[PDB]
């Protein structure tokens, strides 16, 4: 395929002539993103260049980390690759790599709506999320920093997760309490904490956790969820940290149909399940997408499971070349989907 150059965000972009009119839409992790029309099949992609993915050691086993889930994710939910690309005619010449993949115009911040969501609207976001995250969750693949700028949604809401199994100010208000705070263990319901409190914000359209810090941000939490039982202190190594909780006075939990005013009682009821300090009393995404909440939606034929995934190579030190060179095999033995891979149920 012929190449052709185009300055885009002030750098040299190298693209097939297959991907037409690229156009910014913003930084993703490690990289920045273009619009682009596919004129192979007149789709419109999203075309993101990783920025210096071979620089370091650092760098280099994250472009391999990324090439590696996204090439195993297959589910209507969660971002996956339509192509890879690089202008590298060799190993020798081989220092970028382009990720495509289907375009959506917005995140979850930016949800087109009529003044306000109805609970249907609410139902069929939150839904997605669960259901990209069950696939997600059973590869053993946590987000851990799952957010609505971390949502892509297109112009019929439909809604894929990004920026998964990867690891500028963050924000913080949508983290699970044992990450933002470090404590020694955690699982994948850490997710569960994030939809809760992204979908707190859809009910009420306001943040349910706005610290200044990640004290104020705990002082908060524990406004709504009551004071932690000694068990929870098990989880947190410093002592002064334990010392602070401890030391707080106690509060009891609120009655969340006091919080969310006028919701769906089966809203209120699920948020109750999400939103539990105790990372081994959350609902699972599993279990959520049974919840009545959810009837409308649900569909067991439709939630699928992932296929085994190999992240062994998670605990491997490898040179920078090595990193690479399995990146270029990735890149090279990359097979696109069929256009269309769904069917009627
Ligand atoms: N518009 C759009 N559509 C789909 C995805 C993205 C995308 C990607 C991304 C990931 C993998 C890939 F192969 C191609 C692109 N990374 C960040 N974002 C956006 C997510 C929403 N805020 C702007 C950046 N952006
Ligand atoms: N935080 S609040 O008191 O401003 C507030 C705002 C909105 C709401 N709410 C509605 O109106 C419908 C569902 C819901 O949760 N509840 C509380
Ligand atoms: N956004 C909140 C939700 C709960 C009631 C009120 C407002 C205090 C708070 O700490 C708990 C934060
Ligand atoms: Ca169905
Ligand atoms: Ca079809
Ligand atoms: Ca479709
Ligand atoms: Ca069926």
């Amino acid at each position: 395929p012929t190449f052709y150059r185009q300055e885009l965000n002030k750098t040299i972009w190298e693209v097939p002539e297959r991907y037409q009119n690229l156009s910014p839409v913003g930084s993703g992790a490690y990289g920045s993103v273009c619009a682009a029309f596919d004129t192979k099949t007149g789709h419109r992609v999203a075309v993101k260049k990783l920025s210096r993915p071979f620089q370091s050691i650092i760098h280099a086993k994250r472009t391999y980390r990324e090439l590696r889930l996204l090439k195993h994710m297959k589910h209507e939910n969660v971002i996956g690759l339509l192509d890879v690309f690089t202008p590298a005619r060799s190993l020798e010449e081989f220092n970028d790599v382009y990720l495509v993949t289907h375009l959506m115009g917005a995140d979850l911040n930016n949800i087109v709506k009529c003044q306000k969501l109805t609970d249907d609207h609410v139902q069929f976001l939150i839904y997605q999320i669960l259901r990209g995250l069950k696939y997600i969750h059973s590869a053993d693949i946590i987000h851990r920093d799952l957010k609505p700028s971390n949502l892509a949604v297109n112009e019929d809401s439909e809604l894929k997760i990004l920026d998964f199994g990867l690891a500028y100010v963050a924000t913080r208000w949508y983290r699970a309490p044992e990450i933002m705070l470090n404590w020694m263990h955690y699982n994948q319901t850490v997710d569960i904490w994030s939809v809760g409190c992204i979908m707190a914000e859809l009910l009420t359209g306001r943040t349910l956790f706005p610290g200044t810090d990640h004290i104020d941000q705990l002082k908060l939490i524990l406004r709504l969820v009551g004071t932690p039982g000694a068990e929870l202190l098990k989880k947190i190594s410093s002592e002064s940290a334990r010392n602070y909780i401890q030391s707080l006075a106690q509060m009891p939990k609120m009655n969340f149909a006091n919080v969310f005013i006028g919701a769906n009682p089966l809203a209120v009821d699920l948020l109750e399940k999400m939103l539990v300090l105790d990372s081994d009393k959350r609902i699972t995404a599993a279990q959520a997408l049974a919840h009545a909440y959810f009837a409308q939606y649900h569909d067991p034929d439709d939630e699928p499971v992932a296929d085994p995934y190999d992240q062994s190579f998670e605990s491997r030190d490898l040179l920078i070349d090595e990193w690479k060179s399995l990146t270029y095999d990735e890149v090279i033995s990359f097979v696109p989907p069929p256009l269309d891979q769904e069917e009627m149920e």
